[PDB]
């Protein structure tokens, strides 16, 4: 009934979205790869960045999402910067840096994801934020998921998502982030 | 039960939205004036824009409009354009400019408003368009309303709205963005 | 000695620029057309912006021009939405509606550029702007030249830009600013 | 003969610029503190973005720097974000929690400065950048000089900026890139 882009050609991202939109919701990736300097400093203000970028390019409803890790004793970093740090090693080298970093502190941190809808026919730009909170693991364990995953236990577990990357699909930042987005969408469209 | 800052120091837009407000909604102008650099080519951009920057600036919930004349026949103009175009001269001089452009061309023209909501501790934005369709006058009538008002002949009428105000309160584009606006916030609230 | 890229397509431009270029630097049009927002407010803040995009995407020198007509009882208008301006109609239907606009008003006016030099490996950027006073005719005379060059007289003359274009290379905005900048990079390179 | 306003209050880059500058110059910090988003992805699009923004504002001739910490096995960081990063903290904490990072990797490291000028009244804009090379040291030492100057050891030298800060007059990044500056100035005006 609605078909709508996704603004990122990001695979772990596309995958995550399509297995929790509603029976109404065809969800296609983008068809063109569209620049967009992220310099927003908040994921609210990239996720808008990126949903009207693409929206004005494609002239069809698209949703965006921008997304990180934010550890609260490291003054919420990496947070904006979470893919931008250290983008040419791999996310265990990020990990194993990070380890480093929070030896002696609170490990508390959180998963946010704004998850933004434009239609850009009607021009309607709908908004939404939540979040994972949990804490950093002592270890990398685990290779499912993607990014951070594999050190990111969340709260109410001692498995961090890249050993039970399942539970994803229930209690992630982006799962909770989206699902919001869609009930609005399911009450004013 | 809610208190919303307005993201203008504009009297006119004020004293508009303040008469529409829903009876729950308690609207305050912002109690400081604060700087934003609209450099966007739209109004939705521009409105967000405005509603982000005070809404990060005073931490309490916010509404922002951005709003213009578009006239199809000179492309649109001034659109973005219709505060800055000529400034610093009285709006009769803007219209009486206007009128000269438009000998012999077709008279069309639309008020567009871009309605912003922006709830910065939730990271919850908002934003609706909605317009007055109408034309240009052959002549400025009336000294009611702000702006172009004294030239634009909203569609079912044949006076503009200099000469009948009181019908912005039903038809104009802010009245119609922002009652969009707080359909949808009484919807997800 | 000095191979640059020009951050225009603008064909008129590239002769403009490459007529007056020193004999020690190479000016070739950008093989790659690049997009941009201008979203500048200035002549200066938009010919920054696009050295700097193409500069950093070709890895090579580049010099941009921004530049447009400022009729000062229109308020600087059309300023740096020259070429926006009406931008689906042709400079002719331009003028025309620009001359209507101008009736009974001081016609003065000046071209303005602002011209820039990026080079991108050793991050140093020079921009310097320069104009040509003149007044706007009364009719559009002559076909030389481009944009509004027809209905533009400089001091010191007595016929449009578009009657002598060949006079361009001697007075013009864009001859001045690029000398300019030739100038500087001829004492600091 | 040229009296220019800086546009930052750090009172160490004051000092540190004030040490150079010519004698024909007399620099005065900026006696308004003016707010900008520096959202720039390199030290040049900082070091613009506050030159411009300042110069608008004042009226008068500015500098501007962005300056910042580079460590290559860190993918660049902090770079832009030196003073962001854990920015509720001091700068030894900061340094405490990059030599946690930095156990194991490759230690080299530049610090690295864009200074610009900008002439609102003309529209002449200036910018240019240097650095100075050298290593991480393995502990903190010296109090010296000002942010993460207390670990960076210069090529040639065995000893940090905190424990010769006097050094930075001849070899940091700061004076060559303001040397390198002047220089320019010195030739075009």
């Amino acid at each position: 009934k609605l078909t709508v882009y996704l603004a990122t050609t990001n695979p772990h991202k596309v995958e995550e979205i399509k297995m929790i939109a509603p029976e109404w919701m065809e969800i296609l990736p983008s068809p063109e790869k569209i620049e967009v300097v992220e310099d927003g400093e908040t994921f609210l203000e990239n996720s808008v960045k990126k949903a009207v970028v693409y929206g004005k390019k494609l002239k069809h409803p698209v949703m965006a999402d921008d997304s990180g890790l934010v550890i609260y004793s490291l003054g919420g970093f990496p947070g904006v910067m979470s893919a931008r740090f250290m983008e040419e090693h791999s996310y265990k080298e990020k990990m194993r840096t990070i380890l480093k970093m929070l030896e002696g502190k609170d490990r508390r941190a959180a998963f946010v994801c704004s998850a933004t809808f434009f239609d850009p026919v009607e021009n309607t730009l709908i908004s939404v934020e939540d979040r994972v909170e949990g804490r950093i693991a002592n270890e990398i364990r685990g290779t499912g998921g993607f990014g951070y995953d594999p050190f990111f236990i969340p709260d109410g577990y001692d498995k961090t998502f890249g050993e039970i990357p399942h539970l994803k699909e229930k209690i992630s930042h982006r799962s909770k982030a989206f699902r919001k987005l869609f009930s609005v969408l399911e009450k004013i469209l």
